[PDB]
């Protein structure tokens, strides 16, 4: 096709970002032409058929043989990928010319995407990509967690300089009590800050201070609730992907 | 001894956080009793003698044999450590009773510290620890990078709820032109925002918006410049460690 949208999935190893990428692809493949990009050198298996698969060129496992530990082997795998930076960039630019959606799967170690050259430069060089930042529901246990997760999404937005949508994955595992509780904090402006008042701790009152982002000029975003299992929230995301490539 | 200070070193694999921890220890061992804690399951070698070494119990390498990839093996190593959570916590609390300094080395994959239970809970349960967030100078190439790095330090502060000092490591590798350029953006309030005005990009004007943190109530912090090689900035940090355990 040619709608030419790129959607970048960001999340820590465990959040189910790779399963989501696949299933969100399948959902789209009814009405669109879709390409998948894997930028992770240490993922074991892919539930989709990749156009680009940086494991073709280098894997964390193989370079651990050379005698690196895994910390070193991960950093080293992305130093070797930079040897092919322009090649991967043009490869992705071309996928985007021949497709309606290019879905990009990033390293399970998101700092390997946030910090290293390869991930940041690739992102400064793609046309207006949208980023979906996936969070595990289990990380959400206290009102601190909510602004934390929300602030992190803001940080990705800088580092990659691309609009970043906060999402919770695996929502099908929520009991509905749980579902109700997470919705409360996220959607309701005030209520969040309200619950951020009862903690009598500086690092807690410190955390209350951070509840800053106000109205307009600094526009809070809509959080997605997603499930690969039930396809919950997929239509929202598709919509978000259209509202973005238009307005922006 | 018994000054009972804990200093927590946070930084991505590559930033030289582990070499710094060792050398900062040696510098202290002249005037203080010092204990080292390693919480990293995938670091190859330690330049110090650890009191606690979570590799004793589990390593990323060994569990990769069981057939996990490295993403999975890293997450899995910290799930197994939680089986010993209370034991490691009391072990560290006791080190702090018998020492002037307990220096804590965290996982080379800082999200394994920022996100996973083990790292966040350990930190909510330690007495007033100070966090030093180490950044590679090479990440600093454009005025965006400066607020990025500075904002990330703010995020660690929430997630662990402990005061977090931004630092640049490996300053001995700076040409002095470089040294001068990094100092400019960091110390000078305004100047930073000033240079954050010439970019004609929403995600750039977006980045200008984020330059928010104002005066008092929301007090900007002093950035450290550190070098294991020359011991630059070690006295500053020692001072910071005293000014913190006092006031705070």
């Amino acid at each position: 096709g040619m709608a030419s949208m790129i959607v970048v999935f960001v999340g820590t190893a465990g959040s189910g970002k790779t399963t989501l990428t696949g299933e969100f692809g399948r959902y789209l493949e009814d009405n669109y032409k879709v390409a998948y990009v894997n930028l992770d050198t240490g993922v074991k298996e892919l539930p989709y058929e990749p156009s680009i698969d940086v494991r073709e060129f280098v894997t964390v496992e193989e370079i651990m043989r050379e005698g690196y530990g895994p910390n070193g082997a991960i950093v080293e795998s992305y130093d070797r990928l930079m040897e092919k930076f322009n090649e991967y960039l043009n490869k992705i630019l071309r996928l985007e010319k021949e497709n309606d959606y290019v879905l990009i799967d990033t390293p399970g170690q998101m700092e390997t995407f946030l910090f290293h050259e390869f991930g940041v430069r690739l992102m400064e060089n793609l046309p207006y990509p949208l980023v979906v930042y996936i969070s595990d529901p289990e990380i959400l246990k206290k009102p601190n967690d909510y602004c934390f997760v929300r602030f992190f999404a803001l940080l990705i937005d800088l580092r990659l300089g691309a609009t970043t949508i906060p999402a919770l994955n695996k929502v099908d595992l929520l009991s509905e009590e749980e579902k109700e509780r997470h919705r409360k904090y996220f959607e309701d402006i005030d209520y969040l800050t309200a619950r951020l008042k009862l903690d009598p701790s500086m690092q807690g009152l410190m955390a209350y201070k951070m509840c800053s982002m106000m109205t307009e000029v600094l526009p809070p975003v809509r959080v997605l609730y997603l499930s690969a299992k039930t396809r919950e929230g997929f239509e929202d995301l598709e919509t978000l992907a259209y509202e973005h490539y238009c307005t922006c």
